[PDB]
């Protein structure tokens, strides 16, 4: 609410309604710079923004970040307004002829492929111009079946036809499992995973291991705030790893998104009705889940805080309800555009504002901004 | 695919890339020309735009029926192209002042009030603007959801209605069920509409003028070959509305899935085909950024497959028969799945395939810019 509530007054002040995106650049920054200088000499932060690629935030966030992970030519385009394109490393199950040839002829850092078919259309586009490319080969580790990266047991058969090609220069391998992992001392031991399976295959084919990306998948506690992922106790396990592991030579980096962005990102929204309707309340706001998706995509109930507004503006009375199970919708005409279902509101009234906390990851980015045809949040970054 | 195919080999004659909406206007119009005629004079079509708000299809659509139903001022301002303000109803559980504004200062046909609070904002802004309106009140008959007022509180809403002299009654409206199948199931869900609107008409003592009998004409998307009966379910219609003594009550539906859904189609080229820990993959060019249904209905949609028997590169194509395969897009997350575990008789890198019934609910639903990538093209076929 501190962060939020001068915003919110200012714009209850001025008579504009309150349907808005507000992020913390300053926290964002502080968050940053403590995320990149705990990390050791030989590994690196990249910025998947994916999770929030809003201009204003990559221009923040570039300062801070070695460069940026991209899953296409459009985010490729967005990083190069604030980095060069060898800071830039491309992965995705599904790269274009163009999206490669772009990638190439912009000079991507790493092209992290996921397949022998990706490998032969990007090598003949390298011989066709007449350049060379470092690459990772991105591994499916035996752990369900999924569409990303090479079956383990097709790796091999990909190194050797990589290692033959004079146009591909293989570094390494590229791991990315798993995804929100809250435990730092689980994800000590799934990076020791990574690298005895990126040794091994080292060993075996004989070429040098120059780098591994380790994925990202740092998690985000979005049912209790307060337990969220030990990056200090991570960071400090995982020195130890890769001394233990005989890594220093290798260059290592994370691709992290959610982790960077969601704690400083809120979505704030009047309410415009409450309703009884066969002994169910409800509470109708301002936008929607096609503004705001992450709780309906995640099937949670999104926490959020209520700023109780004390003036009224038209001549009736406001409608208030009082500790009763209330559920959280927007302004759609579909009965699955619902943030929160069925969760305790001590106080709530009409005109008064819901702060979604934890807005920032995977909020505005995954969302069906145009579906009934709605206006867009509006945007403040605060500095 | 005697519709499509003609698109697919002039694209691939031409030598771009196969990421396409194709819709048939031609069907389109045979479509409305048939629902709108078979209707009696009593009984208009207003098209949910909220299904396929494309201005190509709006102004196809516009030629044939009575008018748009809208619930936004986007909305509005899109069908205000097509139709005039006069021809335009506006539902919506969360109407806002300036939409309510706007929708009154344009002169829109009805407005579909959902509450109690609605209304008494409603007549504050025609009493400040010194204007009228005609009006339906949404009813909720006796699961809960969002929409419209309780059945219980309805008889508090006509009667505040009544007393105010700038609102209009018209009578009410009734959206109940979604993606109904049975044409008999909803004669006895009209006849229970006309049951509940007569019954507050006398006892409240005003004319009931007008019914706005809601949409949910399904589509089925599992069998193509048994969707709704629209022959059958009309001529009980007709019949209900003489036992009922409802020539002289006014009505209209507002169907957005059963009049776009099986005129559009989502074609998309084979990028890629791989073996996952047992588990075949195909990936497509787009994903369900673009055509969101396959998810968020969660099925296998509906597909044929066109093969291509060049080859453009000098190294082999992937090709597989008769194997159970997984369709996905381009996304970095797992849940980007058209269809999951489905037999195809052969397929191979470089094929397109053709999604059908993708007209209704597929690009208008879908997180567009998720991870950047650029739009599909959009082909309407008139010939
Ligand atoms: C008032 C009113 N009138 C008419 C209609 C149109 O109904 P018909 O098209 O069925 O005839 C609707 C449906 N309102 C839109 C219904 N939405 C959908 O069917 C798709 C989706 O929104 C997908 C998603 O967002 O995940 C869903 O909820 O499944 C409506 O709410
Ligand atoms: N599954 C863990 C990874 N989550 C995200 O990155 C967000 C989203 O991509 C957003 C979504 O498309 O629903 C998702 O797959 O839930």
């Amino acid at each position: 609410m501190r962060i939020v509530q001068p915003v919110i007054e200012q714009l209850k002040a001025q008579s504009h309604p309150v349907c808005h995106y507000i992020y913390d650049l300053v926290g964002l920054e502080h968050h940053l710079q403590h995320i990149t200088s705990s990390l050791p000499s030989n590994c690196q932060m990249y910025y998947a923004m994916a999770a929030n690629s809003e201009r204003t935030i990559l221009d923040t966030i570039s300062q801070y970040v070695e460069g940026f992970e991209v899953a296409s030519q459009g985010e490729i385009a967005k990083g190069l307004a604030f980095k060069p394109a060898n800071h830039i490393i491309f992965g995705g199950p599904g790269k274009t002829d163009e999206e490669l040839r772009y990638a190439v002829s912009e000079g991507v850092q790493r092209i992290h492929v996921e397949s022998m078919h990706e490998l032969q259309r990007l090598n003949a586009i390298l011989e066709d111009e007449d350049k060379t490319q470092h690459i990772l080969l991105r591994v499916n580790l035996a752990g369900r079946p999924t569409q990303f990266g090479i079956s383990e047991d097709e790796v091999d058969d990909v190194i050797e036809a990589a290692l033959v090609m004079p146009n591909i220069h293989l570094d390494g391998f590229h791991f990315h499992s798993i995804s929100n992992n809250l435990d730092s001392n689980l994800h000590v031991d799934v990076v020791k995973l990574y690298f005895k399976k990126a040794k091994s295959w080292s060993e075996k084919h004989r070429f040098p291991l120059k780098h591994i990306n380790l994925g990202g998948g740092i998690g985000v506690n979005y049912a209790d705030l307060t337990s969220q992922f030990e990056w200090d106790n991570f960071v400090e396990n995982f020195k130890t790893l890769i001394v233990e592991q005989e890594m220093e030579d290798v260059t290592l980096n994370f691709e992290c998104g959610r982790f960077i962005v969601a704690h400083i990102g809120y979505y704030v929204t009047e309410v415009l009705d409450i309703k009884k309707v066969h002994g169910a309340w409800y509470a109708i706001l301002r936008g929607g889940t096609q503004q705001f998706r992450l709780p309906v995509s995640w099937q949670h109930n999104h926490p959020f805080e209520i700023y109780r507004y004390k003036d009224n503006p038209y001549s009736f009375e406001k409608v208030s309800i009082s500790r009763q199970d209330t559920t959280l919708v927007g302004q759609l005409c579909t009965p699955k555009d619902v943030f929160a279902r069925e969760v305790q509101i001590d106080a709530i009234s009409t005109g008064d504002v819901i702060v979604f906390k934890y807005a920032g990851a995977y909020g505005w980015s995954i969302s069906h901004h145009d579906f009934l045809s709605h206006p867009h949040p509006e945007f403040i970054y605060l500095t």
